[PDB]
């Protein structure tokens, strides 16, 4: 017959009255648009900005009865992306965009095909920088739910409804992993229908659950803080007469733990509430600060001058108890700490 | 009848003489444009740049009597965003833009509908990076008023007037919170009418009051500075004969407080005036510097050599007074400090 | 009569022969364009890049005799910004642009009106990132002259001349302040006429004098460096026999002044010449380094072993002189330093 | 004859029915497109982002039988880049784009020529920021394979197939080197054919093997960590009675190795697994921490008080063994460390 | 006569057959394009990226015999920049672009004039971020040659040849200086003709020699490293019995030189080879590390216990030699260091 781009010009042209400014089934039931995404890339999950960059394929399927055809023999017509301003498309957008763009290198990365019954598959490649509010109450032990929601801008609910398709509404690429997180397989899919003073608009959202990787923050924060707590415990085996030894040991431990506690929040939003690393670095600062208060008690009691034999023997007694007591209380703190942030 | 995009072409076309270059009620009363915003996102409130990024819906309502219609049956006509260059729109802009853009992903995020009496609702999605001058006289205890003001660029006051609508002129999204601030519910709305050598132009502004969250700067700055002040107080329980103990303790405290004071302004504009954290870190540096001056007085008096018994007894006297005096003066400073920055 | 956009089409149309590609008074005297700017914002004055971002209104006034009219009743015609490609405009640019853009949000922020005698006022909103070479010979005590110059790109001097208007050629917004600088009221306005191998082109420039704010760099740099110099002076009251006290005091002062001197240039261009903060941090490093050389002289002379009584008495003599001499020489340095950088 | 741009208009025009929306050999065998790249620049290989920027020439060759000609005398026709919207081109894209753009300065950097048999050579200049997932199990001793893959967006496999040409499918510029890597000559070239719910699409990929340069991380990380381990060994030659000497030596070594271990990951993604520099900095932290535990054993045993002669002689024995044992165990660790990361 | 824009329409129009898609002297000798640049700005010479930003005027001169005219009286015709798509222009580009853009503020910054014999001067303003590979073998003492090369993209050598003009092919603006470099007056100009599998293309390049400024890196790196080497020399005047004095002095010097050596490469590419600052900071680290090894030899020999008088006298002997030997070997190193990096 005739080539399919010229058959498709006769289906959009001024003859037969196709208008791309007018939705299908006009003055009728609303247009059902079913959607699924394919996640190509996922990452750069910043927390100062509380956003994340994603790279998706956005597929949209609806039915335009004006685009049905029976003269042409074959079952689909790929419309060229140069001619996409000539058919109706839904005005989908993302309610938490914070910036987005198309991909237009070597060709506009757009795709459209029309079936004989008028089904329109429309797939485009988008980069999004989506805004998700972080919750950092238990910071290395948290699960983050970063969402993405797909709305209509102009058409209200009586004109256009979005749905997810039941055949796998969110696909993820095969070798897509994350450096700081893992992405769970189960993904929540529900409705987020918005009301304004203009009207009610359709909205569908997808929730992605991100569990952090534990092993980074152990190496940088938990293990070096635990060694300085042990470093304060070797003061209890040094002689009492070595005054600049046991004093200078407690000085350097209590101010490196001040340095370690500052760098524990070096890449974080300035939230007001306390978090799980903040109650680690505060309690571990309490051990290295009370280990130096132990020697100030030993240095004061032993210089109380039989009055000299009773003073040395009493100050020797606290130095035997504190060799047992401080690794015993720090042990029963690590029980109550790690059990609390494993059951939660 | 006929489809509404073709009815609306006859209302904008060369027949009946609609010109999009000419305001409504021309050579008459000025055009009353009433406006309200809907804040989607709000954040990245930088203070080096003294700006903030916002994401809004900007709704504008005016009346064009040329756009009234009575033939068409239904009560509103949604103009398609491809045809927005064909009607008159006000030339609103933001007097403190510092950069702005539209959102054009999957569709231009624009919306326009026309009522039968000629009312035009026009809503667009904008990202703004608005400039607000910070005032940091009492820096963790301040309330910041960051404004946004909406002006006319070309039309003067006799041609076009902006107003806020009385039915909630600033709406905020439901779960919109801030990491470092809270946004108060009451929002000032007043006029900011500008005069130039060109004419007088309409301006309406909205004021947003941002109160900081206290709890961040306690954990990083106030509490670690307070421990080093206590760390200088354990020198008064160490023996006088331990010279490298009490000297080396006062050295390390006075130079970590120098380090803590530098990082207190690590993310701030280089303002000339003194602020509330600067008078904390200066006075707390005075305690750790005068605690080391106490031992230099003890070390000088005790080496004055009955001449030896009077010198040891006098230098012992100041070491008993300073165990009481320095936690007593630092206590009555924290009364006068925190009362001053709670009443203000 | 007829609406003014259609009267203005007849004044630019193919009838009557108006060509926007041809300057006014062609083959005649040069076009006199008078200019003034209105500074909306001013700031982000970087010194690594040696630039500054400004936000201006650029008003241009010239006379086109082809645009004179007498049929129309009223005295001015606002041309719509959609039709600005249809009249002649001067090809002004900035010789130190380093990047610039227009503002096009909700409308192109452009403005044009034509008087009956043919005067054309043309105002546009521009953001510029203008390049100014810094001079940092006396860095906290300097006055910076950052310029902006306005040239013609295509038309030579015999075709087009730029001028400033005598009625306030540079206006500044009312509440426009700077965090690190102040902007003086008097602004130089002179000519910067360029010669190339193409021709001679018109240029007008405006000079803005920026005096720094003193009070920032006192708090961060001068005052903490002055305390470490005093911290080296308490070594002269500590006993000579306390060897790790007076040695360990001079060690920690001389290497924190090394740390303080590195951070004094943390946000500066890597200029080769010496500056006023560099001769502060070098001389203040000389006091804390010679205070430790004082004890190495005391420790060597006192161990020369009547031979023991003469050695202790001679080494005691330098420790009495240096308690007076080092705060006396540092006092007469601060006289010669601050007088030099107040008279300059 | 006639000029070649007018001969080429008759080959694309409405006469003879050339349609740029329709692939060659339509309703026939698929279009074979053979490709090769020329790498101009290569670098900025970030690992926080896990991407790399490349600058390429992308040459594509296919055959359009509609573009064959025999009237014109000469053997090739360079189509001008202004007229590239008039012929068919493949819709190639990059499956790991993460941002890309064209080069359009002084001319669109595009090139197209057509042979007499209808072969179309099409070369364009592209900048890409391609995403490659890093694997950092053995971080200074790793080989990274960063890929780039070239897909079809709209045409499925039955319509369009990509191939590499057998005559050098990846050329690299002559003096192209890397600061942190070397680029091996052998480059893998294989197929990456994608399946979606839309269809199967062609994909060819090229693999680039990047071996790091060893010599940087020796100078900054391995050598300064090895000196602090030696710095802990001079404690075994200092006298036992010098308590603040041997204690204060072990304090400062164990907390600079904490500082050196933090900066070893200062520019890295926050991966959970352990890497080769992490097992260097942990074991080297174990030597400087057990060298201080050696003196705490010496200080405890020597103060056990013939009871005094046996205690000094036993604590002297461990100080002779540890002068041999600690440089002997650190020597046999460096054998097992560097052999493991040379055989892998 | 008639206005020159209408005379120039008749010279480009469909009458007389001017085609902008066809080069001058077609099917003849190649087009000789002579070029010169005018450097407005120059700077931001990054070395992590190994690039530099420049701001130029690019003037191009060729001869089109189709553009010769004799009817018009005056000797040149300035074509308006709105009509630049209507004449032929060469497809120049930069082979090391790494990003570039035009300047389009208040007018496209473009310029074109045509003489009576058909000479076409074409000048445009470009910002470039050109890629130059750094060579850092002798880093503060190096001369960098950063090039820029100008190629043809589509036309081969038989169609288009680039040349520099002999009358000053590279001009630099008058007050253009650099903060970290100086720009030598003599500039190399030679050919860089490229061969591909497509053809051979013309290329001309210009070489700019950049000599660094010495005086920055003396103040930050060489002088503070030299003081810590002197700071290790005052240990040789402190008494041997002061064990925490001479030990704690050598500890703090050897770990600040570790800190100073890390910050010496804080803004550098991670190159594998050693450089001139790396052999300064390594040798200066060897002096402060061997000064602490000197005391460990003194502390071991003096505790060997006539056996006590011989041990003190031998350990006193090395402390007299090392007061002379270490400032003597560091003096003869600074001779061999600075002579080597002045002759090279
Ligand atoms: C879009 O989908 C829904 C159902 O999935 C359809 O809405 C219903 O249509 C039936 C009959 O037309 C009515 O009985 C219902 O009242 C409608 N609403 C609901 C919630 O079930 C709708 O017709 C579909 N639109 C199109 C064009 O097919
Ligand atoms: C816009 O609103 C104002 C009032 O809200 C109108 O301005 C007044 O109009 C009345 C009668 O037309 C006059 O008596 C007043 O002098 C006007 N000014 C004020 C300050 O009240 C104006 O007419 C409205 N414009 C339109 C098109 O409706
Ligand atoms: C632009 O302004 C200058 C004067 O401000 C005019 O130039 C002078 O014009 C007069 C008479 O036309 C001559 O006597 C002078 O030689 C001109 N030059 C100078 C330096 O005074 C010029 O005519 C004005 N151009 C227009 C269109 O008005
Ligand atoms: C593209 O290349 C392949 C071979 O390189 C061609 O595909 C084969 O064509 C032959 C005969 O046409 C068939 O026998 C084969 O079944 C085809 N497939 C394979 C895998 O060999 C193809 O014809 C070429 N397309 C064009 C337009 O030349
Ligand atoms: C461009 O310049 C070169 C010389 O500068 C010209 O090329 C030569 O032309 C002459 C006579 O036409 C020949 O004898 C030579 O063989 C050519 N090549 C060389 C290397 O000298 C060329 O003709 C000029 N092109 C134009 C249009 O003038």
């Amino acid at each position: 017959p005739m080539p399919p781009s010229e058959f498709l010009d006769k289906l959009m042209g001024k003859v037969s009255g196709y208008d791309a400014r007018i939705r299908p089934n006009f003055k009728g039931p609303p247009v059902n648009v079913t959607c699924n995404i394919f996640i190509n890339s996922f990452g750069s999950i910043a927390e100062t900005t509380m956003d994340y960059r994603v790279n998706i394929f956005l597929r949209q399927q609806w039915n335009d009865p004006r685009l049905a055809y029976s003269e042409y023999p074959d079952d689909s017509l790929d419309l060229d992306p140069s001619m996409l301003d000539s058919i109706w498309k839904p005005d989908l957008f993302f309610a938490n965009e914070k910036g987005a763009n198309f991909h237009e290198v070597t060709t506009d990365n757009k795709l459209l095909r029309i079936s004989k019954n008028g089904n329109v598959l429309y797939s485009i490649r988008i980069t999004l920088v989506l805004a998700c509010p972080m919750d950092l109450k238990n910071f290395p032990m948290d699960v983050q739910t970063c969402i993405m929601q797909l709305e209509s801008f102009g058409y209200t609910m009586n004109d256009l409804i979005f749905e997810w398709d039941e055949k796998g509404a969110v696909q993820v690429a095969d070798g897509l992993t994350l450096p700081q997180f893992i992405l769970k397989e189960e993904k929540d899919l529900r409705y987020c229908t918005k009301h304004y003073n203009t009207g009610k608009f359709t909205c569908i959202e997808a929730r992605f659950h991100l569990e952090r990787q534990m092993g980074y923050y152990l190496i940088q924060m938990y293990i070096p803080s635990l060694l300085i707590v042990i470093l304060s415990w070797v003061s209890f085996w040094i002689n009492m007469d070595a005054a600049p030894a046991r004093v200078g040991l407690g000085i350097t431990t209590v101010l490196t733990m001040t340095t370690q506690s500052s760098g524990s929040r070096a890449s974080l939003p300035k939230v007001s509430y306390v978090k799980a690393i903040d109650i680690w670095m505060a309690v571990c600062l309490l051990f290295v600060f009370s280990a130096l208060l132990e020697y100030a008690a030993v240095n004061f009691i032993a210089r109380q001058h039989e009055m000299r034999k009773l003073f040395i023997s009493r100050a020797k007694r606290i130095d035997t108890v504190s060799r047992v007591a401080f690794p015993l209380v720090f042990l029963i703190f690590n029980i109550f700490y790690w059990i609390t942030y494993k059951i939660i």
